[PDB]
C-alpha cells in the first residue's frame, strides 16, 4: 500500500524537501500563496541531484496531472514583476518536449525570448481584447526570430500583445533578416501601444481573425504599423502571407502593412481596413505577384492618401494585378485608391465594389488620376463622387459612358449594337505640301496573309492642319484599292466638299498607290500647306 | 503537510472547517458526481465570503485542471435546468477573463445574457455529437445586450438544440444589440430550433458550422438558419463571413434574411442543399455586393427563388451578386436571381455547373433572363430539366447567347467580328407628301464636339415602319462632310424603288440643312409613312 | 471529514485493489513507472464486477480530474512497442461517451482502427513537425473509414501520420469506399514515408493549414502521394472537399493529389504546390464541376509535364472551368498547365498569375499546345518563356498582340479603337467557271427579320484560286443590294482590278441576284478556272 507523502506550497519547499522511491507530493503553486504551476510529483532516487526546475526538481519528477505545459510551472511568479527568464525557459522546454505551452496568466516581460523552432504556445484568457496578454515592460521585441530557417514552424494561438510604454517595443522581430516561417496566428490581438505589430520577416503565415490596433492599453504617441516585413532580394522574402477576417484600425505611421524584397502572394479574404491615420498608404510595398481582396472593407481613412501603393523597378519584378473583388469603400483615402510607383504595372480589378469616394480610383506613375491603361476590369462598380473624388473615364453603374477596361482582344465576337467610328483607323499629320507634290499617307498590305495581294475600300477624311475644329477646311474621298504583284489598282468611288483647290487651304488631293505600296496624295490646285488625313479600311486591307 | 480530506459536495465543502493553508480534494459538485471537483485551500481572511465558485467559506478553488468548467459553477447533471449555473458561469469567466468549458450536455429554461470577451467552448464529440445546450422553453439561450455591451466573444464547438421543436433560439438581441466581433467555430444548429441565430450580427465569422442537417426533436413550425434584424444607420449586420457552412432543410420563409441594408455577407464554400424554403433561401434587404465562393446551391426543388434582394435603391443596394463556380443542380424553381429593385443587382455567374427546373434571373417586372441584368456570364454549363429557361444568356452549350449586357473598351483587336447594327440609328414615323422634306437625322463629328465632320452613310428606306416580306425598300450610299455653314453631300450610289413610280416607294434625294440635319426629300409620287436605318463610317455619327 | 485512500501507480494495481463505497484512490499513471493515464478514482460496490479499463476498474469509478480523456488513460503504454489495441478502445470510448479524445504521447500502431462515427481527436505535441504523431509499423491505413455513412462526421486536431518503413501504410482507407464525411483536417501534417498520405473517399472535408510531404521521417523509395480518394459514380463520389493554405511538396507518384467519379468541387485557396517531382501530373481527376485557385503557388515542378489533367466521358459529366486566380508560377510544370482529354473542356481563366514557363499555357485532348478556344479569359497575366516555354495567340503584359479569349457576345459595346478586318466576312472557294457561266456566291437576307426585305452594301474581293498571295490577281467590287418580294434590286458602285476578263486567270464577274436571293457572279471575257469571293457586308444584309 502506497499513502500520499503530504502537500507543499511552493518549488522552494519542494527541492528542500527529501524523499523516497515511489513517493508522491502535492504541489499547490509554483510560489507560495499561487495555485498555478502546481502539481503532483513523484520521487526517483536515480534523479535525486537533478532540478531543471520544471520536470525534475531534486528527484521530483512532474506528474503532469493536467496533462498540459504552462508557463506558471517554469518559474513565472503571478506577484513578481517580469516574466522573461521563466518565459524563456518554457519555450526552450516545450519545444525541446515537443509539446504545447500554455500562458495561464498574464505575462511581463523586459527581456526578449528567442522563437525555438516548432513552437506551439496558446492562452486561455478571454475573447479579443481580454485575451491572455503579453506585454513588453521594455523598448524590446517580445519575442526574437532567429536568423535563417532555425525559428521555423510555430503557433501562436488566442494570445494578446501590449506595451508597457506606449510606441514601444513589438511582438515579434528577426535577426539579420530571419524567417518566421510556417506560423499561424490564430485570434491574435496586437495591441496599438506596440510601435509594430509584427516587424518579423513573414512567410508562409497565415492569420485567422487577427486584430491589429483597434483596443490600446496605453496611449501610443510614436506611431502603430500592423506589419513590416523586411527581408532580402533572392534569398530570403517575405512571401505567402494569408489573412482571413482579420481587422486593420488606427494606424498612425507611413503605412499600416509593408514589406520590400518583391515579396509574392499577400492576399486578404473578408479583412477590415478602417479608421486609420496613415500618412502616405494603407499598404506599401516593394512587391512581386498580385495582391488579391476577396471581400472586406476598405473605408473610413480619410487622412490617407493612397490604399495601396506599390514600389520597385518593373524590370527585376512587379505586381502584374491588384484586385479589389466585392470590397465596401466608403471613402478609402484621400488621393487614389491604387498609386502606382512603376510604368504600366500594376492593372486594377475593381469587381462589384460599393461605397463613395473623396479621391480618384487609381494614379499612374506620372500622376495621370484614373488613368483606363491600368484598369484592367471594372464591372459592376458603385461610387458616388463626394468633394475631391474623380473616376474619370472609369464605369460605373451610375456612370456607363465609362469604359469597362482599356482593351480586350477576342478571335471571335457576336456584337448586337456596337459603337465604333475608329475602325481600322489610321492617322497621319504633317502631311505638308507644295502646288501639285506628293506625299505618302499609308502603307497599304493585306492584315492577314502577309505580301499577299490585298483588296478593299479606303474611307479618307482630309483636313487642313492637324486636328479638325469648328471651320475646319475638310473633304473625304472613298477608294477602291486593290493590288496584284507590281500593279496598283485604286479607283475613287466618289468624293464630297473641298476637292477642287480652289484656295491654298483646301485639302484637295488626288490619289495613287506608288511601288512600295504606300497611298500618296497629290496636291490639286492651289492646295500648299500642311494637312491631316484620316483613314479608314474595309475589307482585305489594312493602312499602316 | 499532509492533505486535509476528501468531500463531495460544495455543501461538505462550507460546513467543513478548516486553518489556513489546509487543502482538501472535492470530487464533483454535487453528490454522486464528479465534475466540477478541483482541490481547495483555506483563508480565514475570506471565512465570510462563499461565492458558489472561486471561494466556499474560505476555501478557494486552486483550478488543478487549469480551466473553468460550468459545473464548478452549480450545474448539477442530475438537475433538470442549469440556467443559474450558465448564467454565474459566464459572469465568472468574463470577469476572470480566462476561457469557459462546458464539460457537460445543458438544459435552460431562462435565457443568459451575452457578457463581453465571453470565450465559451465544448469538449463534446465531432458535429451532432458535439456539447450541445437545449433551450426547455421557448427562450433565446443567449441573450445579445443592446448596444455593443456584448461584443467580442467566441463560440468553440457548441451545439444549441430545443426540447420542443420549433421554439427558442441560440441567440437574440435586445433593443437590436449588436452580436459583434464574434467567431462560431464548428458550432451546430439543431433543427428543433425555431431560429438558428436570431440576433443582429456583425464582425463574425462561421468555421464550418451546421445549419439544420440534424433534428433532435420534430419541428413541424419551421426552421430558419440566420435572421438578423438591424435598425438603418446605426446598428446595420454587417461583416459576416461563412467558410464551408451547411444549411439544409430550412422549412421557413428563407433560410437565411438580414435587413436595414447590411454589407459585405459572402459564403466561402458553403453548401445550401435539400431546402424546403417557400419563398428564397436568401431574402435580404441589402447593399454592398454579394458573393458566393464555391459551394453548392441545389436540391431546393419547391424553393422559387436562390436570393431575393429588397428595399429601395435610392437608400442602398447590392450592386452585385456573384456565384463564382457554383455548383448548382436544381437551386430554385423560378429563378435563380429575384431582384425587386429595377437594374440592381447585376449577376456575375463564373464557371458555374449544374441543371435548372427554373430561369437564371428574374427583374423587378418579373422578365426572365433579363440580359440587362447580366453583368457577366462565362464557362457556364447548365442542363435544361422542365421549366429550366436561360434566354439570351450564354453557356458552353449554348454559344449563341449573350456573356453579357454591355461591354465599354477604348481598344479591341476581334478576328472575327459579327454587329450588323454598327454605328446604326432608326428614325421611325417619316411622314410625306409630294416632295415634302423631313428630317432623318442630326450630323456631327463623334470625337470632337461642333468640329467638322466626314464620313460615309447609309440609308436603307422603308414603307412603314419595320421591313417585312414584301416591304418596299430602297438603299443610298452617301458621302458627308461640313465646312462652318457649309454642307457637303454626295449620293455615291442607290438601289431599289428611287424614283418614286407609286407613292408607296421609299424614294428619296438626301440634303444637310443648317442644323446639320440628314434631311430627306420625297421624290415622285413618294408620300406616306416611312422608316429609315442609317449605317455610318468615319469621322461623322448619326444621332 | 474522509482521508485520501493513498496512491497507486498502475492499472493492474487498482483493480486488484479493494474498497469500501465513497473511497477516494489516487492512481500516478495507467502503467508503472508513467505519470500519464493518471487520474482519481472513487469506488462504487454496485460496480464491483464492471471492469472495461478506462471509466470504471472493478468498481473505481473514473473521476476526470482533469476533464480530458486520453488515449493514455486507455491503455497505451509508453514504453510497448504497439498501440493499436489501447487506440481502439480510446475511439471506441471517446465516441461512445461523446467527449474529445486527446493523445498526450507519440502513438505506434501495427492494426488498423476504424473511424468510429462523430470522433474528435487531437494532439498536444509542437508545431508542424514535431506535432502529436501516429506511426504505422506495418504496411496497414492508420484509420479505416467504414462503410457507406458509417465513418461521417470528425475531427482531426493537429496530428501528424508517419510510417517505420518508407513507403507503406496510409493516415486513411475506406472499406468499400467508405465515404469520410464532414471531417476537419486542422493543421495535420503527412509524412512523406506514407505511401499515400489519404487513400480515403473524402467529401465534405476542409483542410486547415496542413502539409502534404514536407518532411520524411524515414526514406520512401517507393513513392508518396498526398491524396488519393476513389469512389463510385452517382452513390460514392468525392465533393466538397477545399483546401486552406495547404502545403503540398515533393511528390514521387504518378500524381500529388487524385479523385476520380467525377467528383465535384475541389478548390484550393492559397495552397503550395511546389518541388513535387510527379510522374504525369500534379492533379489528375476523373471530376465535373469547376476547379479553382484562388491564390497560391504552382512552382518547381521541372520534371512534372502537367499541373492538372481532367480525364473521363463529357456525356456523363465535366469541368467547366479551372481558374487560377492570382497564382504565382515559376515553372509549374514541363509540357502543359492544363492538359485537357476531352474536347473543348475545361475552359481555363488564367487571372492576374506571375511566373516564369518552361511549357505550355493549355493542351488540347487533339495535343494542341496553347488552343485559344480553351481559353476562356486571360487577363493581366505576366508570364517569363524559358527553354520549353510558350504561349502561342494567349494574350499577356508583355504580348498584348494575344487574345484575352476566344469569344465574346455582349448586345451592346461602345469600342474607341476598333481593329476588325473579317467584320461581317463570308468567304466561299471553289467558285469554279468556264467561259460565261455564272456560279452562286452567297446567300442574301435580312439579318434582324427572318424572311424580310434586305437592303445594304457588299464588299467583294475576288481572285484567281484559293487563298490570296503574292502577285494574286485580284479584283474589288463594291454593290449595293436590296429585294422587294421577288424582285431583286443590286447595283456596281465600283470597280478596281482585272475586271475585265481579258486573261482565264483574272476574277472578272458581273453581279446579280437570282430569285433564291443568291448573290451570282458570271465570269466577264476570258474568265475561266478556280476562284474565290471573300465578302463584306454592311446594313440590313448579311452574306451566308
Ligand atoms: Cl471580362
Ligand atoms: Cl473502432
Ligand atoms: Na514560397
Ligand atoms: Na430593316
Amino acid at each position: 500500500l502506497m499513502n500520499l507523502k503530504g502537500v507543499v506550497n511552493s518549488k522552494v519547499e519542494l527541492e528542500g524537501l527529501s524523499g523516497s522511491d515511489g513517493q508522491v507530493v502535492l504541489m499547490t503553486g509554483y510560489y507560495a500563496g499561487q495555485y498555478m504551476g502546481g502539481d503532483h510529483f513523484k520521487y526517483d532516487s536515480t534523479q535525486a541531484l537533478i532540478n531543471n526546475g520544471v520536470t525534475v526538481i531534486n528527484g521530483w519528477v512532474k506528474q503532469f496531472s493536467a496533462g498540459v505545459l504552462t508557463v506558471s510551472a517554469c518559474g513565472a511568479d503571478p506577484s513578481a514583476s517580469d516574466h522573461s527568464a521563466a518565459l524563456d525557459l518554457a519555450v526552450n522546454t516545450a519545444t525541446s518536449l515537443k509539446r504545447k505551452l500554455v500562458v495561464d496568466f498574464d505575462l511581463r516581460v523586459n527581456t526578449t525570448t528567442e522563437l525555438d523552432a516548432t513552437l506551439r504556445i496558446e492562452g486561455d484568457g478571454g475573447a479579443v481584447q481580454f485575451s491572455r496578454s503579453i506585454t513588453a515592460t521594455a523598448d524590446i521585441p517580445i519575442f526574437t526570430v532567429k536568423a535563417g530557417f532555425s525559428s521555423e514552424s510555430s503557433y501562436f494561438g488566442k494570445l494578446m500583445f501590449k506595451a508597457s510604454t506606449g510606441g514601444t517595443a513589438t511582438a515579434f522581430r528577426s535577426t539579420s533578416n530571419g524567417y518566421l516561417s510556417q506560423s499561424t496566428f490564430d485570434h491574435c490581438v496586437f495591441d496599438r501601444s506596440l510601435r509594430y505589430g509584427i516587424d518579423a520577416n513573414l512567410i508562409l503565415c497565415d492569420f485567422q481573425k487577427c486584430d491589429f490596433g483597434t483596443y490600446m492599453s496605453t496611449t501610443n504617441s510614436i506611431g502603430f504599423k500592423a506589419i513590416r516585413s523586411l527581408g532580402v532580394v533572392g534569398t530570403r522574402e517575405p512571401n505567402a502571407n494569408t489573412f482571413y477576417n482579420c481587422i486593420f484600425r488606427k494606424g498612425t505611421d507611413d503605412c499600416m502593412i509593408e514589406w520590400d524584397s518583391y515579396g509574392t502572394q499577400w492576399h486578404f479574404f473578408a479583412c477590415d481596413l478602417e479608421q486609420n491615420l496613415c500618412t502616405e498608404a494603407l499598404i506599401k510595398c516593394t512587391a512581386s505577384s498580385p495582391i488579391m481582396f476577396v471581400g472586406g472593407y476598405i473605408e473610413a481613412n480619410t487622412s490617407t492618401p493612397y490604399v495601396i501603393k506599390t514600389l520597385g523597378n518593373s524590370a527585376t519584378g512587379f505586381v502584374p494585378l491588384i484586385k479589389f473583388q466585392g470590397i465596401h469603400m466608403n471613402r478609402p483615402c484621400s488621393v487614389a485608391i491604387g498609386k502606382n510607383t512603376m510604368a504600366n504595372y500594376p492593372k486594377y480589378i475593381f469587381e462589384g465594389c460599393y461605397g463613395q469616394l473623396i479621391s480618384a480610383v487609381v494614379e499612374s506613375s506620372t500622376g495621370v488620376l484614373n488613368d483606363v491603361a491600368l484598369i484592367e476590369n471594372s464591372i459592376a462598380n458603385h461610387f458616388t463622387l463626394a468633394t475631391g473624388g474623380s473616376i474619370g473615364d472609369i464605369r460605373t453603374l451610375t456612370m456607363p459612358s465609362g469604359f469597362n477596361a482599356d482593351s480586350r482582344n477576342f478571335q471571335a465576337a457576336k456584337i448586337t449594337n456596337l459603337t465604333s467610328y475608329k475602325h481600322n483607323y489610321k492617322k497621319t499629320i504633317n502631311r505638308d505640301f507644295t502646288v501639285g507634290s506628293s506625299v505618302g499617307v499609308a502603307s497599304l498590305s493585306h492584315p492577314s496573309i502577309s505580301g499577299a495581294s490585298y483588296g478593299g475600300r479606303l474611307l479618307v477624311n482630309a483636313i487642313f492642319g492637324t486636328t479638325a475644329a469648328a471651320g475646319t477646311n475638310s473633304a473625304v474621298y472613298e477608294l477602291l484599292v486593290t493590288s496584284v504583284g507590281t500593279a496598283k489598282y485604286i479607283s475613287q468611288i466618289g468624293s464630297a466638299g473641298l476637292t477642287s483647290g480652289a484656295a491654298a487651304s483646301h485639302p484637295s488631293f488626288t490619289w495613287s498607290i506608288n511601288s512600295s505600296n504606300v497611298l500618296v496624295a497629290t496636291a490639286v490646285g492651289s492646295t500648299a500647306g500642311r494637312f491631316a488625313m484620316e483613314v479608314f479600311t474595309t475589307g482585305n486591307v489594312q493602312a499602316t
